[PDB]
């Protein structure tokens, strides 16, 4: 996965996660400067690992204002925007518990602020003729239990990311989509003990291939959209979750042996 | 379709519409009482048509404190609750060019009221074990330019309507969701000039039956999941669009000729 | 669910089955005179169960004389037909280790023979403005561990079910298909001991309404796709399966915690 | 889009098509040996371009002792296989027309044929722990008047592409579909004039992007999912149809204004 990026610029959403951090690494690894926009400030951190190569800028992006003073700092920095990967979101869901209110923060944040920050940065992507990724996920295709803000905002991305790439492709923009499994993640890792092994062989029965996914392989999937080696992708969902979305409630097993 | 709900209670939010119509005479020739909850005043005109058998409530779903005056005086005049049909959506859309304030708008009329309406009524469906419907699209299976609140509200009008399901069933609530087509409507009417072939000739290029769908043929779907006859029903959505759905930007005409 | 079609004429295939007796006899019900198809000869007990109202003709649809015979004598006894219900079928299935022979008969068995007993109905359903429901499954679109003819046949029914659609609208003929999920069936009947209550627990893992459906529940549906109540639904899959199609690998338990 | 398969061993059935070759193209430049197998002479040519890298072998994939022999000529010339692209397929197809016999023709080279090759190479893909690529279409999504066995034979495939992951996941090999849409393709060099801007006239109703696909960009797709940075993706379909598939009847055009 040698993908040339030199001199383009992209902007992370959300930045701070693991996914996030492999997304920018990959990013830089293919020479491209990259903008982390995201409320926690771990970011800082991961933006000073690549030195002058990333850039972090604390951002709310339910706020108009900070989104554009994100992009005239990026403007100011670093330059046009050609990348828009979109992986912000908000984990805030209790199913039916959850409220109006925290319905509608959940939707701001995971949904509405993607329009406003592509917005934002539409001419960008304009001029460069730049392609944007939307992060969907399992949750999208399924329902979970006691699981409600967080699906129903990622199965709306979904039909976002199809309307964004069919009002886009007149400007030369793509937009597709990417929809991981359980992938290792910080909260895993802390709720785990940082045990790697047992937490894979938790997820195995909802993986075929075995294990949780690592974050570098849902980022390899978010920079091939990106490149131009998907020049005729545009408006897909591209499944990145070990064979999650393929399995049913028998999941791997099998299930009429039960019945005897 | 000679179903008989007698004596059971049904909540149709928006009402007003000609969908909502056909649902109100649908439900009540099957013997039930039912609530019309919608912001259009045209609603009472439908409620007074079938004497005291039909109420109308003027409620803007958005407000709970309209929501719980709603249920009360459900109560009063007609008792506990059994079926819902939350078909009440706004059009504010204006693809790309809507803004933050009318995303949240939409989704608050679209999505986020059909859960706190079923919040309110749910004790009232636990006891009486009742079934939900709720309205999804061909907007929501598909991109259409220049509209994204409508079919993104619609897409997670869908995914709501699994995850329901799920965490209702337990308390033997069925949740599924209806999806037409174009339907004969108030709005096509008056763009039509009241004229119902010419409309159809324009919809024919869209539906395999080659017209709209009428009202009523949406109602009989909705039925049919409020009955005990879809017993083995919940989660599922249920398209009555004339074949739309099935078919791509190719429509039902050949296109490998155009290519000589 | 008293739908009046007195006079009328139907053929199901496979009617041997729980699900065929079931549908049967909501034809029977609805006043419709039936024609069963089938190579298994229990069929004709079901048959004489209904006296005059049902007729058997064995029938092995993979030979076009003895479709052609058997149509024959459904004009004969019965006369012009309005329904087609393809619920023939064969579980011939051993995964990988299915032969190309195997893959050929289950093909012809579960798909090829659809259309050719189609066809020899086709001027009839044309006649009399019929419908049609094929019968596809919840494994057409989820992976089972081990079974690869049936699920590859059922999803391959259901592109055939829209293309039927299609290409049968012009005609004023409606196609669709029906998907159920874990049924009470003659086989799990005798591998559970014809213990119902069991079964149903086993099944409850995976179908939110926790048991297995009855063959009653997706007659249901069948007859409600057929009649001209649903003279809008063409070329749709209605999932008759208890909410298993909106669950994945996780079932309807908690996953999250197994993480700790 | 410089991946480094440098020793693997490829097979590419049906390689003698512009897909096909842009495929062997893809995977030579990545460094890896190619064995085309395709019915068609043509790939005699193509092979030789590459001089030892790449041999042909003509093969009807209907005889089981083809592929026996075709597996023995790979082991003699090549060695081991890692790479599996299952891209051989009929276009015998004339929708309701097309006879029992043709429907089992079209089924055994689109379909069954894909397993007797993948069942043949099994032990080598299992040593090497490789992945496989099937081919979909837009047309496994969607229904095209006067077409059945073709877009029956696709959305066959996607299934078996599904069940073929699963069962084979325990082994470490990966199996994906891809999806494209219009591609440029001999036929329609031929039915066009070789001309390429008209063709892309045609095309641009039914693509976002306003043109059809390279074959290029489908080996892109296809190359991505053999290489190890698809190392968390099975049972995926991958969509390379420059937005065909968001699209319904309506295609990119606004409708509602016709009804005016």
């Amino acid at each position: 996965m040698n993908i040339d990026l030199k001199g383009k610029v992209a902007v992370v959403s959300g930045g701070a996660t693991l996914i996030g951090k492999a997304v920018v690494q990959a990013l830089v690894s293919a020479g491209a400067h990259v903008a982390i926009l995201d409320i926690d400030a771990k970011g800082k951190a991961i933006a000073e690992s690549f030195n002058h190569d990333v850039m972090f800028i604390q951002t709310d992006l339910t706020s108009d204002a900070a989104i554009q003073q994100a992009v005239a700092d990026i403007h100011q920095h670093l330059g046009e925007v050609s990348y828009l990967v979109n992986l912000a979101c908000t984990y805030l869901d209790d199913g039916f518990k959850s409220s109006r209110q925290d319905w509608l923060q959940a939707l701001d944040i995971n949904l509405v602020s993607t329009v406003e920050l592509s917005r934002a940065l539409y001419n960008d992507l304009k001029k460069q003729q730049g392609s944007i990724v939307n992060f969907t996920s399992i949750s999208a295709k399924v329902a979970q239990t006691g699981r409600w803000l967080y699906p129903v905002s990622k199965a709306a991305i979904r039909q976002l990311t199809q309307s964004m790439a069919m009002d886009f492709a007149a400007d030369g923009i793509r937009v597709n989509s990417v929809s991981p499994g359980w992938t290792w993640s910080r909260v895993i890792a802390e709720v785990s003990g940082n045990n790697r092994e047992k937490a894979d062989s938790v997820a195995a029965d909802y993986h075929l291939l075995g294990r949780l996914g690592h974050p570098e392989e849902v980022a390899n999937v978010v920079l091939f959209l990106l490149s131009s080696a998907a020049s005729f992708v545009t408006g897909a969902d591209y499944a990145v979750d070990g064979g999650y979305s393929v399995m049913g409630p028998e999941g791997l097993q099998p299930a009429i042996p039960r019945l005897a």
